């Protein structure tokens, strides 16, 4: 278990996004289906050069997975993964950037619900979450658990759990006044207005 802390940016991102007024919480869900969605498109994109690369599972999908018990709600990818190397060092630098845009425009006008056109949408989960772990395997390097309830830091650990092929697992342990999205009805209201074009079949588990 090593712990990590965020450059001072990404914190206060993490920050405002948990502390600020904002009652249109739902577009969390958008944003990591959307992030989903580019690390699918960036597996079927290498695999056009090394079809080996698929070798660790040909599906590319995404699941959409609540559980009331743990109250948490865990959005799944078959997509490209993360390495050790984009965990701690290549998640952060894209962060760094992304975040000065997305606060210069926020001053300017803009708000939360346009976060992921600034390449940091991943962080809106804080919305909702108070806690969020990222079981995330990429095809060369070994299955890594991230976790992180911000205030500034971060772990990443080699996972021990069911291994899970190559992809992303971000799991959402949900605020307790933020239950409804473990609701089937209020996730499937959720996808059909804002995640309808996803390139990708989209399952719904239920409880
Ligand atoms: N499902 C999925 N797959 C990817 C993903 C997959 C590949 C990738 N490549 C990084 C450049 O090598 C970046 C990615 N970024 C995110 C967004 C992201 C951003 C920050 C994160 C995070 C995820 O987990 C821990 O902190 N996701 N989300």
């Amino acid at each position: 278990v090593e712990t990590f802390a965020f450059q001072a940016e990404i914190a206060q991102l993490m920050s405002l996004i948990i502390n600020t007024f904002y009652s249109n919480k739902e577009i969390f869900l958008r944003e990591l289906i959307s992030n989903s969605s580019d690390a699918l498109d960036k597996i079927r994109y290498e695999s056009l050069t090394d079809p080996s690369k698929l070798d660790s599972g040909k599906e590319l999908h995404i699941n959409l997975i609540p559980n009331k018990q743990d109250r948490t709600l865990t959005i799944v990818d078959t997509g490209i993964g993360m390495t050790k190397a984009d965990l701690i060092n290549n998640l952060g630098t894209i962060a760094k950037s992304g975040t000065k845009a997305f606060m210069e425009a926020l001053q300017a006008g803009a708000d939360i619900s346009m976060i992921g056109q600034f390449g940091v949408g991943f962080y809106s989960a804080y919305l909702v979450a108070e806690k969020v772990t990222v079981i995330t395997k990429h095809n060369d390097d070994e299955q890594y658990a991230w976790e992180s309830s911000a205030g500034g830091s971060f772990t990443v650990r080699t996972d021990t759990g069911e291994p899970m092929g190559r992809g992303t697992k971000v799991i959402l342990h949900l605020k307790e006044d933020q239950t409804e999205y473990l609701e089937e009805r209020r996730i499937k209201e959720i996808v059909k207005k804002h995640s309808q074009f996803i390139g990708y079949p989209i399952t719904l588990f239920v409880e």
